[PDB]
C-alpha cells in the first residue's frame, strides 16, 4: 500500500563527487517527487553522480492497494576509486508490521555518512537525509 513508504535524500556534503548504483527494488515500486500514481524506474537513478552540495531524491511505496510494503537496497560508491563502495543500504517498510528497518553497513574508512530522518517504529519509514562526505 502506499502507507508503506520511504523517501531517501542523499545529500553531497564533502568535496568530492559519491555515485549511486545497484538501486534495487525488492518490494514495491520507486515513484515521482510528491507523486506515488507515477512509477519511476531504477534506471532514472542507476549510476547517478551526486557533486558536491548536490542531493538525490529517491521515493519507495508499497504498490496501490496491496498488503505488501517497501523493500530495497542501493550502494554509494567512490566513482574516483573505481566505483568502490563508499556503503550499502538496506529499507524495509513492510505491511502489517510495526518494524521498519534501515541498515547501512560498509568499511570504506575514506568517506563519513550520517544518515537520520528515520522512524523505525511504525507506519512510514519516513523522510531520511543521508549526508556523504569523502574524508
Amino acid at each position: 500500500a502506499y502507507a508503506q513508504w520511504v523517501i531517501i535524500i542523499i545529500h553531497n556534503v564533502g568535496s568530492k563527487d559519491v555515485k549511486i548504483k545497484n538501486l534495487k527494488p525488492s518490494w514495491g515500486k520507486l515513484h515521482a517527487d510528491g507523486d506515488k500514481d507515477t512509477e519511476v524506474s531504477a534506471s532514472k537513478y542507476e549510476g547517478t553522480v551526486i557533486k558536491p552540495d548536490e542531493k538525490l531524491q529517491i521515493n519507495a511505496c508499497g504498490r496501490s492497494d496491496a498488503a505488501e510494503g517497501t523493500t530495497g537496497t542501493f550502494d554509494l560508491v567512490d566513482p574516483a576509486d573505481g566505483d568502490k563502495q563508499v556503503r550499502h543500504f538496506y529499507w524495509d517498510c513492510p505491511w502489517g508490521s510495526k518494524t521498519n528497518t534501515w541498515t547501512v553497513s560498509g568499511s570504506n574508512t575514506k568517506w563519513m555518512i550520517e544518515y537520520s530522518g528515520q522512524n523505525l517504529d511504525s507506519g512510514a519509514l519516513g523522510t531520511i537525509t543521508v549526508d556523504t562526505l569523502k574524508k
